[PDB]
């Protein structure tokens, strides 16, 4: 599908059998979800962001649902204001920026 | 042009009669640059990052050249890793995601 600007791409993933938004984010090198428990084992991580570092839990080879495509791949869980869906899981659906 | 995900999704924009290269940053609401003064007045503005709180420089009305299209809208200047165009431009130029 073709998403639009003028809102935030708040798009639909499903990630331990729950249906959860999560944003678009071309800025963010990786995936990282507001705190939960994932079905698996992860490993500490500290990563930078605007105005700070934070503390997040790494889980890895994790299966999420992007908007039907099935994908597979790393996601940080931790302190976030929001659900973001980083360039290592929109590369694994197609995503581009078209301008 | 399309731009793909793999690497990260940089441009060249030229603000202030000076070109820089930037961020394409989808999650990002506003446009926030490196710490410098363009020609205008600003006042100030706390924005937040995943990190936590950030005060910047919020000027008005700034003409942009992002690689070609000639825009006009709101740019922040603060303590940020990375020069980064968030959706408030990006509109402007027609920016879509598609997958
Ligand atoms: C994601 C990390 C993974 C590894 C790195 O890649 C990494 N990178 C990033 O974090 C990049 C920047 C970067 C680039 C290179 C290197 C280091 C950093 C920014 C990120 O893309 C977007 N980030 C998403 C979460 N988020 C929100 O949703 C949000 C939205 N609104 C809020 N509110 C609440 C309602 N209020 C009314 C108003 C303020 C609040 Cl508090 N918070 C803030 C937003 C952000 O930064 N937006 C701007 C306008 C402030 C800039």
């Amino acid at each position: 599908p073709q998403i639009t600007l003028w809102q935030r791409p708040v798009v639909t993933i499903k990630i331990g059998g729950q249906l959860m938004e999560a944003l678009i984010d071309t800025g963010a090198d990786d995936t990282v979800l507001e705190e939960m428990d994932l079905p698996g084992r992860w490993k500490p991580k500290i990563i930078g962001g605007i105005g700070g570092f934070v503390k997040v839990r790494q889980y890895d080879q994790i299966p999420i649902e992007i908007c039907g495509h099935k994908v597979i791949g790393t996601v940080l869980v931790g302190p976030t204001p929001t659900n973001i869906i980083g360039r290592n899981l929109l590369t694994q659906i197609g995503c581009t920026l078209n301008f």
